[PDB]
Order: C-alpha cells, then structure tokens, then sequence
C-alpha cells in the first residue's frame, strides 16, 4: 500500500522526503510527489499522480468544483462552545422520554458528568461495559446471577494524556514543559515551563493563545478561564509604529497569505466589499481581484494575476508570486514575514500565525476603525473562518489508505506537524491532531453553508430564487411528470427538480436547490436532525374534512394510525409484560405498526435483545426461512416455497394476514388498530374470518392492563406521525402560504378542481402527496424539541429512546458537523 503526497514547494517536498526517512508505518508507504503551486497539485491528484495535499478552507472550495473533484477527507476537530458532557446529555435525554414505557436505561453518569465503564439496566439487571461514549462493548453483558462485570477505566483527559507521556513514566520530566489541569482534567488557563519560567495562555483544550507568551519577570496578560472556542479567525496585523485604522485601507500596501485563502483573500474582502471601501458589489463591477488591483498601492497576494497585486512579492524569477513556499512570503507566515520585512502595512493572516509573545511591535487592526493587542483576536478579527482539511479524489480510492497512514503517523509521533526547513510545511505548523471528517461530507458540509455561498458569491452572482416559488423535488419520472403538469397550471407558485430517492431530496433542499419534499416517517429523523421542519403534514382522516374545510380548526382525529398489540378475549392470562416467548404475528418485516414499533419497545426493555430471540414462534414475513420468525408462516395453500415471503403470496403477510395469523395459530398480532374492524362483525366475507365478533378481541396496554379493541387511542404501543412537507427553518412561512394557497385551488374542494388535482393523478399512485390524502394541515410548531413536537413522544420514545444519537443514515453526521460562521 502506498500513498503519494503532492508538495506545492522544494521545501514542502524537502520535509515530506524526510517523513518517508523517519516515519515508518507498517504495511503503508509514503511517497512524495512534487508540483509547483497549490492548483498544478490539485490536477495531479484530479489524474492520478497524486493522491493526498493539505489544502486551506478556501482551496478546499475550489477543489470541490467540477474541474478537480476533490473532497475534504480528514481535518483537526474544532471546538464552538462548552458542550454537556455526553452522559449528562443522555441522562436527560431518557429521563424526558414517555414515563409510560417503563423499564428504559438511563446512564449513571460519574462526579465529572462520565459514563462510569460499567453501566446497568436497573430493571433487567443487566450490566456491560462502555466506552467513553457510551457505547456498549458488545460481548461484555453479565446477567444479575453474576457480578458486574470489570470494565477498563476511562480513558484519560487531554491534559492527563499529555501529562502522563510527558512524565515517560519516571516521575518528573526535567527540564520539559509539564502541562498542568484542573479538577475537571482541562488545562488550567495559565500555563508554565517549569524550567524556563516563561507562562502562557491555552484554551480549555490546551491550545496556546498567541500573544500570551511571557519571559520570568514580566506580568503575564489574563487568561480567559473555560474557553471553548477553538475556531480559527482572520486577523489584520500591523506595526505599532503606524497609525491608520482600518478605514482609510485605501492606498496602502499589503501582504496577504494567498489570493485562493480565506484568511489572506475572502475575509478581508468580505469585510471591504460590507464596509464599502471596495467600489465593488457584483460581477458587472469587473472582477474582484481587479477591483481590489485598484484599492491597494502594492501587495503581494500569491497566485494573483494582477501587476500591482503580485509587486511586493520577492519570490525569484518564476517563482515569483506563486502559490507555494518557493515565494517566500506565501500563506500565513509568508504575510507576517512581507510585514516584518516592511514591504507592507498590513497583512492579512489567521490568529494560529500571531506572535506567541506578548510584547513587541505588533498589533490588530480591528474593522471597527480602532487597534488591540495580539491576545485580543477574538474581539478583534475579520470573521472566524473554517477549518482547513486533507483532500483526495471524490471517489474516495484511497480514502482509507490515506486516513490509516495518518492515524499510524500520529500514534508514533512522528513529526508531521514541524520542520527545520520552514514554517507550515505540509500541514499547518499548529495542528495537533487530524482526525477523519465523516464519510459523507463535502465541502458544502464541511465549510457550512455561510461560508460555501460566502465563498462562491466572489465569483458568480448568485441568483436568489423567489420566495413566491416552491421548487418541489421528486424522486422519479412519473412525480416530474405531476409535478410538470402543477407547474403549467400553478401561475409560476410550481416548479420542479429530480432526485433519486428522498434522501437526496434532503440534500437538495438543505444546499438550497429545492425548497420542499413529502417525507414518510422513515425520513424524518434524519430529515430533523439536519435541521429541516415540517411545514405542512398530510391529513388522512376520512370522517373529519372540517379542519380542511376551515383552516386553523382544532382537528379531534388526526387520523394517523395506532400500533396495537392485538389479543383473543379467550387468551385472559397474556399481557405486556408476560410476551417473552410466545406466539407473535407481524404484518412483515419493516413495517411501522408491525414491526419497528414493536421491535423498539422490545429493544428499550431487555437490553436491544433481538425480537427474533424474544418471541417463541412467530410468523413475520421478510424474515429468513429457517428462523423461528417463519415457523408460523404458510408459504401458499397452492403449494409451489414462497413460504415467508413479502408477497400476499404468504397467507399471513400484511393487515389481515397478521390478523389471520391471530386467529389461526397465532397468540399476539402487531398490527394498525384498524385491521380487527376491517375483519370481523361480518366484513371479510372468507371463512376463517366467517363473522367473526370485534368484542373477541382486546389490545394490551404497556401498563400491563388490557382494554377493548376500540380504546386504541389510549391503550396502543405508539400512534404514528402523519407525513410530513420538510423545507429550511426560514421557508416554512413561504412554503405554508404557498401551499395552502394551491390547496384552495386544487385541493379535494379547491375552486379549480378541474383544471388540477393535487392528490391524484393518470401518472401512478402516491405521486408527490399520498392519494388518500385529505388535505395539508399547518404544523402547529410547539415550544418543545423538534422530535418530540413531531413524532410525538410515545413514537419519540418507543422508536428512538428519545435520544438525538440515534444515526439511521449515515448522511447525519456530515450534515450535523458544526461550523466556523459569522453573524
Ligand atoms: N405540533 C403537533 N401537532 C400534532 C400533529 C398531529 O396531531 C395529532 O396526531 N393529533 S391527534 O390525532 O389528536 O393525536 N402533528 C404531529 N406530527 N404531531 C405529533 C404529536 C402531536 O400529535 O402532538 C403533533 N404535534
């Protein structure tokens, strides 16, 4: 296995040569690929001769355009404000669950808010061992006959970490910086070498502040206790011997870390183009480089075309102005050396760049016409800015050869993150630690969504789409086709895009190419956990078109349905809690009544044991043949095996096959509160169900009570969440407008019915809207969370224990990932 780094410079290509010498990780080898600038190595490993660089948050973006294809692959974690710890969280995430599903574990949670390493469920008296994140050790379950089981202690904090390996285990570290924490395992917020007697400020993390650094016999400034706020910020430095604010800019001369950075280009012009010193606002002003060519006397931006722009520059002959080290006042270091070296007045550069001491003839230039110190970047800057991240091919070919050499690299410590031949060499000289970005990211996740339209605003004017439209998205060609024939009629209020599946409906909404989507159940989780809303919900009570009639009526039924455990009359001694081992009928395998209902409340009472082990024997389609979930199945009275099978081939498959499965050979049936009706007192004319009478049957309470089939909505196992319209928080008004405006015209009473109807169509079933739809009902947004206020807390509690971890697609993860963003 092999990985080829592409290095920018002769210098970069210098130190990557020494990590193939020095650093030796089994079975990986690196390789070091020289180009001679940042964009030659992003064609290089676009085509193959490379595979890996490091790029800036604002290469990052362009890497993802269409010309290159690159994606951000691993990255230093980042910090934006003191979180709860994780077992605290989950703590209050059970306790808030629905109280009547009883028997659910709730985490203890140690002196400094941790998971103690063994955790229990008290009712079952089951205990195991968890890792730091709680995360069940699987194979490590003792039953209450034995003693809890002996379970690692917790891994250590940062600063014990590095407290420990700095001791090397020989009780002091003479001569040797000893980092020194807190009650709770953080860095204390002033730290001291020990031997030096120079101290200094880190974050909670253990992050140094620059400007903080302090030789014995001077005061140190005050450091900030229970700082959390690890993102990077663009910083304007200057000489304390000049005196210009940051207004009168104009005419100046300038050093910027690079025309593609964030810190050296789009922060700073961000903050011109808001301020108006820039006569610029959109691409009929020129270019920005071009306008920017006009505001400063002199710079040196490398990579820039303009003459001006690249004169104070001193790279030799071809070098000159290039985005590599071979220019010698490239990226952030480069900028603060062009200052130092007085070939400009201002450079433009990130905080992790500034001086580690505190006194000297530097300070910031603050956007607000005024001048602080170096350790006061936080109040002094031109915006936080995103992290910057390792890149390769989209296709992510060696995706995992490039994470496993880097994770080796770190755990060997080799020396990745200096070099003697210069500064921010490879990677940036501050990263401590590069971890590995979710599997789904993209840049438009990675950067967040303020700064990817930020980013792409200096290059294109950005057309906004109306708010008088709703761009609805479809995941195949008969719902175009509908959605096609809504648009011709809706006056413009329609239009339509193409997705795949529903998930990428999500996404299209979330990167603001479409506006709405209906969602089954299934897709709101994730659908809520990446921050969308349900607008509208799809109303399917057929015994009530009042609330759709008047809108904004109180709604008596919502209609949905409810899970039931369904039960013979005859069968008195079967309740709730009694279940373990007997006979079970489920609709199939997948269903929501039958099935993921039943089987979370199974999981959050004994301890995610499987419903195939709980139940004796049981008929649930879908399910593999030789399995006890089949030995109640009957394949086909007309003998083929089809015996199991997700087809009404299976007798027992379905609502009234679930039913049949009671009656027959059956003890318990999971079903939708509906299907006892829809069978007995005469409505299925076949001969099992004969007349059968709906007072033979009762439902089972989680209380362990029973009640009459007709109670179902306060004797079920969860009521289901209607379908829901999902758009962005700041749409939902527009959305509901909009759609409550076209139901007026096209709905089942809409006063142009005949020109469209938006719950049917010649196209096939369910296009866009169920067709049994009754009408669409505004969401009646409540003060609680999201998930509860949605999928109500029953459903909340019995599917997903409450809890905001739960991670049922793997595009969770990259559209949570938190960002560096500005107000
Ligand atoms: N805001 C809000 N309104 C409700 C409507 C459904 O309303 C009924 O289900 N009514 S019911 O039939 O009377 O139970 N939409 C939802 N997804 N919800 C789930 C929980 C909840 O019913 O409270 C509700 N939350």
């Amino acid at each position: 296995r092999h990985v080829q780094w592409c290095t920018i410079s002769h210098l970069e290509q210098k130190k990557c040569n020494d990590l193939v010498g020095s650093c030796n990780v089994p079975d990986i080898t690196l390789a070091c690929v020289y180009r001679s600038s940042t964009e030659n190595c992003m064609a290089a490993i676009k085509d193959g001769q490379a595979d890996a660089m490091f790029l800036d948050s604002g290469d990052v973006y362009k890497a993802s355009l269409d010309h290159y294809n690159l994606k951000p692959i691993i990255a230093e974690p980042y910090s934006l404000h003191r979180e709860l710890t994780k077992c605290l969280k989950h703590r209050q995430e059970s306790l808030g669950g629905d109280k009547m599903v009883k028997g659910r574990y709730i985490p203890q949670c140690d002196e400094k808010g941790n998971y103690h390493p063994v955790q229990c469920h008290a009712s079952t008296g089951y205990c195991w061992c968890v890792n730091a994140n709680g995360e069940k050790i699987e194979g490590t379950n003792t039953t209450p006959v034995q003693t809890p089981p002996t379970c690692p202690s917790q891994v250590l904090t940062k600063c014990l970490k590095e407290r420990q390996e700095a001791l090397g285990g020989k009780r002091i570290a003479i001569g040797r910086y000893i980092p020194q924490c807190d009650e709770q395992g953080n860095y204390r917020p002033m730290q001291c070498h020990g031997s030096t007697g120079y101290c200094w400020c880190v974050n909670a993390i253990g992050e140094k502040i620059e400007g903080t650094n302090t030789p014995p016999g001077n005061t140190q400034p005050t450091c900030q206790s229970h700082d959390w706020d690890t993102c990077h910020y663009a910083v304007a430095v200057v000489k304390n011997s000049s005196t210009f604010q940051f207004g009168q800019l104009k005419g100046k001369r300038s050093c910027h870390s690079g025309l593609s950075k964030t810190d050296g280009w789009n922060a700073p012009v961000n903050v011109f183009v808001e301020k108006k010193l820039l006569p610029w606002d959109g691409l009929a002003k020129g270019s920005i480089e071009r306008a920017v060519s006009k505001f400063f006397s002199a710079s040196c931006i490398p990579g820039a075309t303009e003459t001006n722009l690249c004169k104070q520059c001193i790279g030799e002959e071809e070098k000159k102005c290039k985005s590599s080290h071979d220019e010698p006042y490239y990226g952030d270091h480069g900028a603060f050396r062009c200052l130092q070296e007085d070939k400009g007045d201002v450079a433009f550069l990130k905080n992790t760049a500034l001086p580690d001491e505190h006194s000297g003839v530097y300070e910031l230039l603050c956007p607000d016409n005024t001048r602080k110190p170096l350790n006061k970047y936080k109040e002094c800057n031109l915006g936080k800015v995103p992290a910057d991240a390792v890149v390769t091919r989209k296709a992510g070919d060696k995706t995992k050869d490039i994470n496993d050499f880097l994770l080796e690299a770190q755990k060997k410590k080799c020396k990745l993150f200096g070099s003697p031949h210069g500064k921010d060499l490879m990677f940036d000289d501050s990263t401590t630690h590069l971890a590995p970005l979710p599997s789904e990211i993209d840049a438009f996740f990675f950067l967040g969504v303020k700064w990817y339209n930020a980013m792409k605003a200096l290059t294109e004017d950005v057309k906004l789409p109306s708010k008088n439209k709703v761009r609805w998205c479809t995941i195949n060609k008969p719902e175009m086709m509908k959605c096609k024939d809504w648009a011709a009629v809706s006056g413009g209020a329609i239009a339509c895009t193409e997705a795949s599946c529903p998930e990428h409906c999500v996404k299209q909404i979330l990167k603001g190419e479409a506006d709405a989507v209906t969602l089954d159940v299934q897709y709101m989780y994730m659908a809520l956990m990446c921050g969308l809303l349900p607008a509208v919900e799809e109303y399917p009570n057929k015994d009530d078109f009042h609330p759709c009639q008047i809108p904004g009526s109180t709604i008596k039924d919502f209609g949905t349905k409810r899970a039931v455990a369904l039960v013979k009359k005859s069968n008195k001694d079967i309740k709730w809690n009694n279940l373990k081992g007997k006979k079970s009928c489920h609709t199939h395998v997948g269903d929501i009544p039958g099935w993921v209902i039943p089987a979370g409340l199974i999981s959050n009472q004994n301890d995610n044991i499987d419903i195939e082990s709980f139940f004796g024997e049981s008929c649930a389609p879908g399910s593999d043949t030789n399995s006890k979930l089949c030995k109640l199945c009957i394949g086909d009275p007309e003998n083929p095996s089809t015996r199991c099978s997700l087809s009404d081939k299976e007798a027992y498959y379905g609502n009234e096959g679930a039913f049949r499965c009671l009656v027959e050979k059956g003890d318990v049936a999971f079903v939708p509160h509906t299907v006892v009706f829809a069978n007995t007192d005469g409505k299925n004319p076949a001969e099992w169900a004969k007349d059968l009478k709906s007072e033979d049957f009762e439902i089972l309470c989680l209380d362990g009570s029973r009640a009459p089939v007709t109670n179902y909505r306060g004797c079920n196992l969860s009521g289901l969440p209607p379908r829901a319209i999902v758009t962005r928080e700041e749409s939902v008004s527009d959305v509901v407008r909009i759609l409550i405006n076209q139901q007026s015209l096209y709905g089942r009473n809409g006063f142009e019915k005949d020109m469209f109807q938006m719950f049917s169509s010649a196209k096939g079933q369910n296009l866009l809207f169920n067709d049994e739809t009754q009408c669409l009902i505004e969401f009646d947004r409540q003060p609680k969370d999201i998930m509860e206020d949605y999928f109500g807390v029953r459903y909340y509690t019995a599917v997903y224990s409450a809890s905001r971890s739960a991670v049922p697609s793997e595009l969770i993860p990259a559209c949570t990932f938190k960002h560096c963003s500005n107000s």
